DNA sequence: CGTCCAATGACAG
DNA sequence: CTGTCATTG
């Protein structure tokens, strides 16, 4: 019927509690909540190391100690030294968010997060939940959980549906279930060789993501509003520039309204459709195909970018700047990582604009460091190419990549017209899109589409690039056959993605899976290099400088009862690693970042890392030896 | 019938 | 509760 334990009886009950507790290696933790949402109100933690029994930690109801219990908890939760044990919570970064921000406890020990492992098994799996995992892993214990009906986040986060069950209850059941289940998961991960990949690689990534997510990133409303008004200027100015030819009662937002002037005064339609075709006209025709380009681009640049940023911004009083907080995600098929409260990965790229008298705007420039600080960005120079260069062992690609200069500029130079340089960015970007497309086996006609040429001609260009590099095609067909013989591919770490569709009869599913093996292997392995580089960087930064960890630990300082120095994790652009650092340590931080990124793992070529540095989100790059 | 890859979101019935 | 289109990587 029932087994749970409130731990308070005078002293001795709690005393033998901590006395057993201190001794144990593997153990489980979960917390719970009530109301008032940041929040400092947390009912209490709960701990279970196994069995039907479960232990609760409050914040019937007796009394001796008050702050004492909290000291005991702190002492218990970290790694005195030389003593190495692991700890599990359903999700991680937000529970750690709570422990650090709400109660001011910085948990530091070895970590295991069951949902991340769940993902490590099946990257294609959708967002595991407590019921999902206790269903799939710990069968015999499950029915109890159905008394609640909440599965999304932890049992604290499930406070509403649990509200009738809420209390020590949710935290305890979550604790014990998570423990037995994670013993099952760890068992399955060791049943493969993923465990090394799990505990010694990706959990640290979850951690680094967490202290990032506590850091946030800095923002400037003055710049945001300045460029806002600039975009308004181009908005209305392009409105009148547009309706200078005719205009008839127009507004751009309605495509049926566009159909008037579009289908009337031009008449070239090869509901009807919108995008691809008008890009096709963007190449050749001057009379306002591209007016729709600049307009629609401005529109996406404002309604889907300026607004959520300028909305969910918060301020860090500890700084005196306002900052915005993304969310750690993972759970990609490749193993790459994303962020959503907003997603600032996709933040728009700088582009030129006309009113000589031109102008240019950067939506992203609105991102600023703290007043004393500066922004350090570490870019990998064509990394995925270096990985593929490594596995195919095509010596030619190696030698081409060990030499030329932003080879995309060279491709554009010989392509749309011959210019040595003065290649515009969205041209370089289109060419990049195109080329990276070719490598993964873009279909001949679509390639002919983005380049603007005829099918069979483009196909002859594809056959041409096969002819240029044979190691690529070798490795390609080889890995296809291997994914047939296995039914999965494997990223360098030994994490493997399961492709069901490779063995399928239907030719589209078979084709999509064909390219999919390729991209999952190369990009997946890329994201693994990036992860290792991150956790390495932060791991050195941790002990190498004694100040403290992240801006959240400040709020931890206030709730625990100053200068600004360090460098702090901000963002990842997937081949880029994004830091803000006080302008003291910038050189030290730079060498450390460069070093750890290149020291991630050694391979057939060196991975050159461009390190850009400077004020805000736009920058200059040089370092000398 | 749909043949670059991986992400995130508004939009529509 | 699905597939498009916009951007980035
Ligand atoms: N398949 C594909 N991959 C892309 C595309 N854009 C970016 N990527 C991948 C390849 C490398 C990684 C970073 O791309 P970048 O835009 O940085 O290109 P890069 O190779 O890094 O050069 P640079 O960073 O100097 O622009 O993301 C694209 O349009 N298609
Ligand atoms: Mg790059």
């Amino acid at each position: 019927s029932l087994s749970i334990i409130d731990v308070a009886s005078d002293q001795n009950l709690f005393q033998t509690f901590i006395k057993e507790w201190r001794c144990k290696k593997r153990f489980s933790i979960s917390l719970a909540c009530e109301k008032i949402r940041d929040d400092t109100l947390v009912v209490g933690l709960a701990v279970c190391w196994g069995g039907r029994d479960a232990y609760y930690f409050s914040l019937l109801d007796p009394s001796l100690t008050l702050k004492d219990r909290m000291w005991y908890l702190q002492s218990c939760l970290r790694k005195e030294s030389d003593k190495e044990c692991s700890v599990v919570i359903y999700d991680f970064i937000q529970s750690y968010k709570i422990l650090l921000l709400s109660c001011g406890i910085s948990l530091e020990q070895s970590y295991e997060d069951p949902k991340v492992a769940c993902w490590l098994l099946d990257p294609d799996s959708q967002e595991p939940t407590l019921h999902s995992i206790v269903t799939s892993f710990l069968p015999h214990e499950l029915p109890l959980l159905e008394g609640m009906e909440t599965s999304q986040g932890i049992q604290s986060l499930g406070l509403n549906a649990g509200s009738e069950h809420s209390g020590r209850y949710r935290a305890s059941v979550e604790s014990i279930l998570i423990f037995n289940s994670m013993n099952q998961l760890n068992s399955l991960l060791q049943k493969e060789n993923l465990q090394d990949v799990f505990r010694k690689v990706e959990m640290p990534s979850q951690y680094c993501l967490a202290l990032l997510e506590l850091n946030g990133i800095g923002f400037s409303t003055a710049e945001c509003e300045s460029q806002k008004h600039i975009m308004q200027a181009k908005l209305d100015a392009i409105e009148t520039q547009a309706y200078q030819l005719a205009g008839h009662s127009f507004s751009f937002t309605s495509s049926d309204d566009i159909a008037e002037v579009l289908f009337l005064e031009l008449k070239l339609p090869p509901q009807f459709s919108t995008s691809k075709d008008v890009l096709n006209k963007l190449k050749a025709l001057h009379p306002l195909p591209g007016l729709i380009l600049e307009w629609r681009r401005i529109t996406n640049a404002i309604t889907k970018v300026v607004f959520p940023l300028q909305r969910e911004k918060c301020l860090n009083p500890f700084l005196g700047m306002e900052r915005i907080y993304p969310v750690s995600q993972s759970h990609t098929a490749t193993g790459r990582i994303t962020f959503t409260e907003p997603n600032i990965q996709n933040v728009p790229r700088d582009f030129e604009i006309k009113m000589g008298m031109p102008f240019s705007i950067s939506m992203r420039h609105a991102f600023v460091p703290f007043p004393g600080g500066s922004i350090l960005a570490a870019d990998y120079s064509q990394l995925e190419l270096r990985i593929l260069a490594h596995l195919s062992h095509d010596r030619r690609l190696i030698q081409v990549l060990n030499t030329g200069a932003d080879v995309f500029r060279s491709i554009a130079a010989e392509w749309k017209m011959i210019e040595p340089e003065s290649v515009g960015d969205d041209l370089r970007q289109q060419a990049k899109q195109i080329c990276y497309g070719i490598i993964y086996g873009m279909g001949a006609k679509s390639l002919g589409e983005q380049m603007g040429i005829k099918e069979n001609d483009a196909a002859c260009y594809i056959d041409s690039f096969k002819s240029r590099y044979t190691g690529i095609n070798q490795f390609m067909t080889e890995t296809v056959k291997n994914c047939k013989r296995d039914g999965f591919v494997q990223t360098i770490l030994g994490r493997r993605r399961y492709l069901p569709g490779i063995k399928d009869n239907n030719p589209y599913r078979k084709a999509h899976a064909e390219r999919q093996a390729i991209n999952t292997i190369v990009q997946g392995s890329a994201a693994d290099i990036v992860k290792i580089a991150t956790v390495n960087i932060q791991k050195q930064l941790e002990t190498f400088h004694s100040t403290f960890k992240s801006h959240g630990h400040r709020e931890g300082m206030l709730q625990s009862d100053c200068p600004i120095r360090g460098g702090f994790f901000i963002l990842q652009l997937h081949d880029e690693l994004l830091y803000e650092v006080a302008e003291e340590d910038v050189v030290q931080v730079a060498q450390i970042v460069k070093n750890e990124m290149e020291s991630a793992v050694k391979l057939s070529v060196k991975l050159k890392v461009k390190v850009k540095i400077g004020a805000s989100w736009g920058e200059l790059k040089d370092f000398d030896v």
